[PDB]
Order: C-alpha cells, then sequence, then structure tokens
C-alpha cells in the first residue's frame, strides 16, 4: 500500500519536492491562513471538497502531533531526549504537514491547475542562473 | 487580547461524513480491531483503489490520509527508538505512539473502511443501534450483539 | 516476482487470512470433500476453471509434501529430527494448503461471491472482541 | 483421486517422460525466465490463462519448498540429517517444480501446440540409435 | 561518422554553441527538472518524442559517467589523479551533458520552435560586444 | 528516475540479461557496421526512428568515453592508475555501449520483433543444458 497524498490531487510528493524547503511558511502561518478563509467550511458539516476533506485531516495529524509533542515534554526527564522528539515533531515532520498544508491551502486558494503550473514553474525558475531568468520569481495569483 | 490555542476551533474529522467524535463514543474504545488489522483490510479491499490517482470519495480520501498520519508516526516512532539516547524515555515515547495516538486512528481506519464496506447509512445506523446494547444494563443486555455483514 | 494466489479470484491473502487455523477443516477432509464431489471433473482433460486448475493443481503440491514426509520417513534418521521435519509438514505447510483447498472448493461449492461475502463478513465478526461478538460465529452457505 | 498436472493442457505426464529428467533446465533459472517474460501478467489480478493460473501456483509451490527447506537447515540440529533432507528438497521435489515451471513456461512461451508438438518431436531424437541421431537435438524457438 | 546530435531536431551544434557555460543550469538541477516534470514519460515505455528518446539516452550516459567517476574513486590511487579524472568527468564532460539535457528538456517545454527561436535571437544578443549589448539577455519564455 | 535503456524499445534491461556479455561483438566492429549501413541516414537531418535516435545519441555517447579516455592518457603523469582508468573507460563502460550499439543495430537491420524473438529464442538454448545444447547456437540473420 503505497500512497501518495498528493497522487489524486494530479501532483505528487516528489513535486512538491521541486520547491525549496525553506520555501514553506510556517505551520502557525498555514493553520492561521487556514482558519482565516476556510475555518467556517473546514468546520462544516458537508465535505465541500477532496481537497477540503484532504485539509480537515491534515489538521487534525497534525494536531495529534502537538499533542504527543506535549505530553512527551511532560513526561519525559532526559531532556536531550524528550527534546530530541519534541523537536523532530516540529522539524522533520512540520515540514511535510508544512507542504501538504500548503498545496490545499493554496488549490483552494488559486486553483489546483495554477497551483500545479505554479510548482513547475517557480521550481524551474529557481533553478535558473539568474542572469538569464524572469528578475523577480513568479507568485500565486488568482 | 492574548487569545489563542485550542478550545474554540471546532473541526471534527468525523462531521462531514454525517458522524461526530462525541458519536463513535457510543462504541466502547477497546471494542476497535488492531491498526494492523484495520490496515491489511484497508488494503484487502481498498488498496487498488486508495493507490489510484482518482479521488474515489470522502471515504477514500479521509482514509488514504488517515492511512498516512498512521505511518507518519510508526515512522515518528522508529525514529525515535533510533535517536533517544536514555532508553526508558524512549520506551515511553515509543509507546504512547505506538499506542495511544493509535487508538484514534483505529476509529478512522474502522470508520472509514467500515462506510466503504456496508455504507454510511448503514455504518451510521449500526451505531446507534450498538450504542442501545451496549447502553443496556447486563441484566438485560442479549445474547448477540449489532454487527455489520451480509446475512 | 510477488504472487498473491489469491488475486486471480478476487481474493487477496490479507483477506484470506482473519480465517481462524481452527476453521479449517482436515487436509484429508478437504481432499476427501473435493474427491467426494469434483473428482470427475478434476480428473477430467478439460480445465473447468481458474478455480478447478488451482485446485488440481493444489491437491498435488499437497502430495508432493507427503512423498517429503515419507521419504523424510524411510531417510532422516535422529527420529527426534526426522519428526521436527514431519510435523513441520504435516503441520504449518499444512494449514497453508488446508486454506487454499479450501478457499477454492468453496468458491466451486457457493461461488467466488458468495465466498468472498462471506470472508467479508466474518472478518468483521472475528476481528470483533469477544466483549461485542455476537455468540456464534457466521457459517458459510448459499443463500 | 488421480490428477494429472499435465492432462487438461494436452499433454500427459507419460508424454513428457519422453524429455529426459537431466534436461529441463535450473528453478533459478525457469524462474529467472518467469520473471523475465510474466512477472507481470503473473502478478495482475486476472487469470491470464490456465496455463497462467497453473504457473502461479507452480511458482508458489516450489516456494513453500524452499521455506521448508530453510525452516529445516534452521531447525534441525544435527547436520547430518538436516542437510539430508535439506537436498531432497532442494533436488529431487526440484525436479517435478522443474518440469512444470518448464511445460508452462515454454508453452505461455511457444504455443501448447509447438510445444506438445516438440514433445513429440522431441521423442524421435532422443529414441533414436546413436548410429543415427543428429549432433543437435530438436529445440523450441518462437 | 560525423553525427551532430542536434540535426535531427532542427538545431546544429554551431547554433546550440553561443550558449555560454554559466548558462545552463546544474547537471542536477537539469536531472531534478526532468524528473520534476517529465518523469513519468521518460520511465514509461512509450517512446514519447525523438525528444524524449535522445533525453532518455542522455540522463542514461550521464550516469555511467558517474559511475566512472565513482569507479575512479574507489579504484584510482594517486589521490591528485584520481582526483584529475573526477574532475574532467565532472566538469568538461559535464558541461556537455549540461547542453543536451538543457536543449532537450526546453523543447519538451517550450518546443522546438520556441527553443530554435530564443537560440538565434540568444545569439544574436551574446555575440555583440557589450558596448552594444543591451543590459539584459534574452530569457526563454513560452509567448 | 530509473529509466530503462530498453524499455521504449519492447525490450528491457531484464531481458537483454540473456545474452551472455562476452557475446557483442567489438565496439569498432558495432560502430563500423553501423557506418557501413547507416551513416547515411545517422546523418540525415530527420529522425529517422527512435531506434535511430537512440543509436545516433549512444555512437555519440561512445564517442564521449574515448576523449574522456584520451585526455586521460594525455593528463595523467603516473602511469599506473592513468593506464587504470584508460582502461576501464575503453572495457566496461564498453560493454554496456556495446549492448546498445548492438540492440539498435541489430534492429535496425533485422526489426525490433525479429530482435526480440531473437533475444528469447537465444536464451533457449544458452539455458539448456549442455547434454542437449545444439552445436550452433541461434543467429539472426535477414
Amino acid at each position: 500500500f503505497h500512497i501518495d497524498p498528493y497522487k489524486e490531487f494530479g501532483a505528487t510528493v516528489e513535486l512538491l519536492s521541486f520547491l525549496p524547503s525553506d520555501f514553506f511558511p510556517s505551520v502557525r502561518d498555514l493553520l492561521d491562513t487556514a482558519a482565516a478563509l476556510y475555518r467556517d467550511a473546514l468546520e462544516s458539516p458537508e465535505h465541500c471538497s477532496p481537497h477540503h476533506t484532504a485539509l480537515r485531516q491534515a489538521i487534525l495529524c497534525w494536531g495529534d502531533l502537538m499533542t504527543l509533542a506535549t505530553w512527551v515534554g511532560t513526561n519525559l526527564e532526559d531532556p536531550a531526549s524528550r527534546d530530541l522528539v519534541v523537536s523532530y515533531v516540529n522539524t522533520n515532520v512540520g515540514l511535510k504537514f508544512r507542504q501538504l498544508l500548503w498545496f490545499h491551502i493554496s488549490c483552494l486558494t488559486f486553483g489546483r491547475e495554477t497551483v500545479l503550473e505554479y510548482l513547475v514553474s517557480f521550481g524551474v525558475w529557481i533553478r535558473t542562473p539568474p542572469a538569464y531568468r524572469p528578475p523577480n520569481a513568479p507568485i500565486l495569483s488568482t
């Protein structure tokens, strides 16, 4: 059972890769933005879309982590070890929760097609010897 | 103000599927089968789909995504037992994951696999029904209990 | 390669899994029931169904095992060990032959459909902590 | 019941006898060639043919043997006999599995008929007095 | 024989020439962008275009070089020399793989037409003494 | 990505494995035969076929190798290792380039199908117990 969280939305993890990791914004940020412009829906009783559904669940997975996170610092003594955990959580994992929340919130905001289009676009631009590339990187717009 | 944390943030992994977290409550927690089992079953009858590039249904989607949250844990777990020095603490985390976070995964895995196998409605009905049975003082709670199947 | 002996027949090992050891009857009785009611076919030159085919093929791998045994018999020495083997054959390996012989013969008698359905519902059941399991398990029938 | 592995496929244990035991190539090679040109199908979820079905199963039978072959080597303490078994499995049982993998993979590759024709065409040669038996024996091919 | 890897695709090495070393991005990033957006195709059993074909074929010659390196690694001795080689590989030979990977991938993304046109106009530019060169060079786009 | 040289052309690295390494003839000979019957086309300005394209490129790849092979011999001072490299290039890398030039030139000459059939038809022979493997092995031709 190899499941790519991105397949069904016409994208793939390898694709989301194309963009530098440091380029996705903060879990907070993402979170705040989802609440900013989707609370309603997310909270809603009808899945409003595969995106919504995924996004919803994703917000929730992240949550369980932030919890696992807490209980750790709250039941673990060896702080080095207690922190090892508490960080790996906030790092190697967040980054994924990060792209996932971005691929979806961004789609819901500009549109799968666009989002996808964006990904290749930037990805490529970003890898272009500057001497020869549009002046300023591109950005998502409706 | 200052403002910000949990309580006050109302997103129910279960709402959009005409259920709630509170609800599945009806089912005693110790009643969900093993994550493995659940996984095993999901793969036994949805791998193909799950895997496919076609969202197949809120259920499929939710489910794919849950089948994953799990793995993320199984991975945080593994990495933990490979980077935490103090073992006692390692094994502390390694369980709280492998066990606690787990139950919740268990719920989803079930609830979704179950609808995909018998139907949101049916599934929903089951709950109310099972509820009843269970809620029933022993003194009167019957032999067989409710259960989805094919009669 | 990774061959699931069950895909062909719209089943998967994971599914056919939940069926507990005690569930399948004796290899003999399996064989027995096969010859009792499919022999003719089974013997005949007609592939009769992907099902039949597999069945023959299995009824056969089993035999080879029987011989592996009978030879480990008049050949292996240290009883204690010549016995270790004979039981592995007779048991673990056996249990497997049982499923196969079961899954097939049964389809041959109620239909991939009816069989698969059963399997699904049986699972549901068996996957249930006794606390909530109905008293008696789901028996396979023709409907 | 007396089920003949080869009856339903138009041949028969008797017929295959035409071929000398020391002629079917190595299980490996058989497996190797099967995965080389049937992995796909074999793995497919639709019997592709009684031949396919048979082959699938035979491959798997061999497999079980191999496991028995291992657990024996990992559970029989007295080498002498452990080794005694670990071979019988690996060798005699092997022959049979060998015939099977051949007769089926061969058909899958050239055609029941061709294959059957081959068997007959082979007898000949083999049964031909040395005085006149061709240098090259008959051989399957396309 | 004298094979210009570019004729097939209505280009010629002399044309593809003027593109300066610094112009092509990293072999990695090239590879990277290829897999990022042509992998599937590239992997697939479908020749997808004389373009695709070539690309695979090149993505591949490159690999062989990588290995030539990795072996010159755990095999050549006098570091100083085992290094002479590894750089030739990694550089000169690399730069070439770059063009190829570029010329193709790009056509695959803007079209022999758009690509060739670009090349022509880029030349014009780059062939110009700075004294008269417009400030910034011509970037390749989709139009 | 894992690109198989031979996938798009109906074969596969696995299949070609049938042929024993020490069987593809000399790069030279390959090149020689290519220029003997494809110089023209190869040189033409129109892909004449995916096979053509591939071959062109493979010829050229070998070429780059040869140059690396030279500059190494003209830039590595310490013979020992210079020679160490000048061979690996000229020999191992050679094998691969050898398979390629063969599989393609061969198809160009006899036909993907024929060629593929050949590969299969060859396995056989080669995998046939010495006891019965024909004197002459199978061979391509018109």
